[PDB]
């Protein structure tokens, strides 16, 4: 199969979440691509978001699976409330076995301090398939 | 032919640029390495980057192919004039389609509000060569 | 063999450092793969850090190897106290040639103006193993 799988999006709706929610469109169907093991390096890359809110605003990404969030981080600004809240890139990289059970990989999203989450602009999900066969 | 294909770079000229502009040395040559079919995950790590001006300064940066712009991004300050301009880690990731007509990939950047762009250490532009054959 | 490689933790100790020391975990052994030429793409992805200090702070983050540092980046605050020291997600990209006698990739950090580094959450090192054979 082609090693390559990506998905592009060039905006989110404007989520504000105190879970884990699906970033619409940053999704990979492993399992519709006949991958059933080997591993998958997975980049998150939203190079350009922003999160609006009174408390130290930012977002949590993840990367996770059927099985739920295999990696996370998060960015969050240096002022309680920012003059103007300016872009600030993100990218999340975690290796996955899809021997493990996977059968998709998405992005996800969640809230700082009740923030409002911003992407309306170019962000990817990526992933190179590696075999030990 | 190796997968691999990167360019990196110690330092850039000081650009104002209203137009994307290519960063010189942040470019792959793929028609020269033979490639004319199949995908390359593109990355573009700019970790170090800054950004001077008077309103908010930043950095737009871009992966372009012969056929033009087929991803970006920007980071930005959070006030209008920093009190130092800080070093704002950017990375952007795309896949792209080499059998569309794809010679070579580059890194470009525009000025956000009339900042100049300051790249003064390592950044680098990596592909990564798929093919479903 | 997998051409797939990684090493993530969830936390490493809070070092002051003028030098660069290794972030304990962030190690890739090369030579143990029975990986002895080619290249490796190596993304270093520390999406949560933060710096504190008295003095714009930040963290020079590398990758090395047993020959010593390839490629390294910072980020820096903009403000000299920020009023609450952010999450400032960051990215290195390098290709190294591993015929060149490398046996192994690490991670490493060094304080910007005597700050106090923190991973606290996931962070990883991952290569992608390329041959022209
Ligand atoms: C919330 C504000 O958003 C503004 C923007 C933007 C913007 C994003 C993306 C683009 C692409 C070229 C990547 C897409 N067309 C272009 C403009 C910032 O300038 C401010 O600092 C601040 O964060
Ligand atoms: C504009 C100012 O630039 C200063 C720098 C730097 C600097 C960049 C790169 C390096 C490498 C090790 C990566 C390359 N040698 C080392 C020092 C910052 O400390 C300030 O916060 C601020 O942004
Ligand atoms: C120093 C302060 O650290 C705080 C944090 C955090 C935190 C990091 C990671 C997580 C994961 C979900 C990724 C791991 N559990 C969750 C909370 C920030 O909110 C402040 O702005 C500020 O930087």
């Amino acid at each position: 199969h082609m090693p390559l799988l990506s998905a592009s999006i060039v905006s989110a709706p404007v989520v504000t979440s105190e879970t884990y929610v699906d970033i619409p469109g940053l999704y990979l169907d492993v399992a519709k691509a006949g991958i059933r093991d080997g591993k998958l390096q997975v980049i998150l890359n939203v190079p350009t978001p922003y999160a609006t809110g009174n408390n130290f605003p930012g977002i949590y990404f993840a990367i996770a699976t059927n099985q739920g969030v295999v990696a996370d981080g998060c960015f969050t600004y240096s002022s309680k409330v920012p003059e103007s809240t300016g872009r600030m890139p993100f990218t999340l990289v975690a290796t996955i076995d899809v021997g493990s059970g996977v059968t998709f990989v998405k992005g996800q999203w969640k809230s700082v301090r009740g923030s409002a989450m911003h992407i309306d602009s170019y962000a990817s999900l990526s992933a190179i398939w590696g075999t030990a066969a």
